[PDB]
């Protein structure tokens, strides 16, 4: 359907818009390139591990490669919905969001190639709870936006994508991987990549907060929706954590990683206010 | 609808894919930031112009600001269609394509703000032919892809977007603006911006060529479709040129700019081969 006119012909970009300012920060701070990371020591590290040590690392990497690929693809309906609503500055910011996710996908796939597991099908480490989130709930919530961009639909999409997938699971996964391999002195290239990724994801969560809060600001009714959609997904979040915990104990303070996930989930709720 | 699995979990990125290699070039060569351009001399230049000189520049700027805003918004259906087809490397490249267009929109809007015309509604310089392309045909061809990603629909979308809008009109517009103001010694900030934009658009046209050619390679039938869709839009291309020519003659070798447009249109055809 047609363009009515163009904001930068009728007027200008809204230079003070929060998402324009976030777009400006993303350009300044978004220069890293996964192609520049030296993975040669990660290759030696992985080869020195015993077979049992080798597969201990793979469930988390399997979870992150799919997470990053899913969020690369599944932000496109959000960008479409906000473009159709004329939210130009959100769209400009989301071009940096999408390109960040492309680099994140690339980083994990380069690591797999470098250490010699690119030919291994890591899907065996996606349990039913993981699939319910990443194969089903995430794409369903985002694709809804092509036919329903109501405030309820936008809140649900931002809740699943930004607050649960990125702000609870990915945030906790970064932390976990850092805890484990930083102390071991292992995989310096991957940890460099994760550091850059974590800096990017700081901006991404601000977009999710902005989006949910501006909708909640219209009607407190929507605060209770946000909380409900968070609680709806929790069983699958903790069900995936329980599965990773059960894998690792079979081959690290798990009670303290499990508590980081609970901490992050509750922190995301506190970043939205009923008013 | 669901994700079946994830390519970077089952395997890796296809490192030799042409669009992966273009993605890598885009990251290396895509560092410029419109926020770094010094427009202070452009402001003085524009203020020194007489009212009649001032409005001579505005029709082209009006055409470019809308062009860049339209192509920023209207690439999203192409990215969606290729993601749904599992073309991961195309999607990674298209994140750089979209972010490039965001910078292009930003650049022209910063220039308008800097020289003091941001408050002017420049839509008066969009004639019927311009509207037929940018307000109607472009968004219609791209949005089709949400419900019809047939090879015919993808060829038509790439033809309107990459070969006509970017490869014929934008290419000729860059050249024209360079010719005119480079020789005058005017608007050095805007010309710097246009130089960076032209470098970006070199990659964009390669994606359009790749996309059309891979579809033509399946069936020569589609070569004749490509030519037909190009010829269908020509009347609006030259009808906009005739209008800009008529404006400028009322306030520069026009016969030679008009011939650059014809040259570019025919050059784009020669970049697709029936086999
Ligand atoms: C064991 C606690 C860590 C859970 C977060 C894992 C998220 C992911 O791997 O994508
Ligand atoms: C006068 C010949 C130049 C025609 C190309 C203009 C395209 C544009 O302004 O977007
Ligand atoms: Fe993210
Ligand atoms: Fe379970
Ligand atoms: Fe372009
Ligand atoms: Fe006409
Ligand atoms: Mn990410
Ligand atoms: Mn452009």
């Amino acid at each position: 359907v047609h363009h009515d006119g163009f904001q930068t012909v009728k007027a200008t970009i809204d230079w003070e818009h929060p998402m324009f300012k976030l777009y400006e920060k993303a350009k300044r701070n978004g220069k890293w390139n996964p192609a520049d990371i030296d993975f040669s020591q990660d290759q030696k590290d992985f080869a020195s591990l015993t077979s049992e040590e080798k597969i201990s690392a793979l469930p988390l990497v399997a979870g992150f490669s799919a997470l990053e690929e899913a969020v690369t693809l599944d932000i496109l309906p959000m960008a479409h919905a906000l473009a159709r609503q004329g939210r130009l500055e959100d769209v400009l910011f989301l071009t940096t969001f999408m390109h960040d996710e492309a680099k994140h996908v690339e980083m994990f796939s380069r690591w797999q190639q470098a250490v010699g597991i690119g030919q291994m099908d890591l899907s065996v480490f996606h349990n039913d709870h993981y699939k319910r989130i990443f194969y089903e709930a995430l794409p369903e919530a985002m694709n809804r936006l092509y036919a329903d961009d109501s405030p309820e639909a936008v809140i649900r999409a931002a809740t699943v994508y930004n607050m649960i997938v990125e702000g609870t699971l990915a945030e906790s996964g970064y932390y976990t991987f850092r805890q484990i391999y930083k102390k071991a002195g292992l995989f310096p290239g991957l940890l460099q990549g994760i550091d850059y990724l974590n800096m990017d994801e700081g901006r991404h969560i601000q977009f999710g907060i902005y989006t949910i809060q501006r909708i909640v600001n219209e009607d407190e009714r929507y605060y209770e929706l946000f909380i409900r959609y968070m609680d709806e997904l929790w069983p699958h979040v903790i069900g995936y954590v329980d599965y990773l915990t059960e894998l690792g104990k079979r081959q690290i303070d798990y009670d303290l990683l499990r508590h980081y996930v609970i901490k992050q989930f509750n922190l995301r709720k506190k970043q939205i206010s009923r008013t």
